[PDB]
């Protein structure tokens, strides 16, 4: 579920989702309505894509099993939906971490007015 | 700033902003575009209002001083903007807490499609 996604983001990035991810840029922080401005910003678009492929799942509310004991997110047992949701969430939290180097504090609470309409597709 | 707002929300509600507040309902979780669905949901609308009154401030990025030593948020010294931002943030975190009793888990990630256009005004 979203609370597990939150915890993954924290564990991978050492940052809490709010305000660092939830308000970032034109896609994370504008609810999906603008073209991703940078890589961090696209991570959310990819995550939205990975959720869209799960037509038979409830990725926001289904609770999966994962372990992070040894520094690595390990997706555990559960239903096929739960596993697939977990993998969407892991992959996004990893993407945020891999892209800390280009993370810009300026894109936080970025004014929506400057956001362009969506262009990439899943 | 938003990170301080985040910490106030956590301290008052015992919940992290994401996903409990950032995705709630039609105003908190839909970036301000729908009519608040309930009281928790209006708290965000009031907070948006309190920020709007601060035409001469940067409420998202200005860092104020507050203390929560004794269970109560005490807004400290700083510029008049910093004080006023702090009071906006305190008042919203208190509103969320006062309204935990009517908090509905269903409004988390509420489908935007069912959201009505804004009606109340600041
Ligand atoms: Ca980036
Ligand atoms: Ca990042
Ligand atoms: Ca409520
Ligand atoms: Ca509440």
């Amino acid at each position: 579920d979203l609370w597990q996604f939150g915890q993954m983001i924290l564990k991978e990035t050492g940052k809490l989702p709010f305000p660092y991810y939830t308000t970032y840029g034109c896609y994370c922080g504008w609810g999906g309505q603008g073209q991703p401005k940078d890589a961090t910003d696209r991570c959310c678009f990819v995550h939205d894509c990975c959720y869209g492929k799960l037509t038979n799942c409830k990725p926001k509310t289904d609770r999966y099993s994962y372990s992070r004991e040894n520094g690595v997110i390990i997706c555990g047992e559960g239903t096929p939906c739960e596993k697939q949701i977990c993998e969407c969430d892991k992959a996004a939290a990893v993407c945020f971490r891999e892209n800390l180097r280009t993370y810009k504090k300026r894109y936080m609470a970025y004014p929506d007015v400057l956001c362009k309409k969506p262009a990439e597709k899943c």
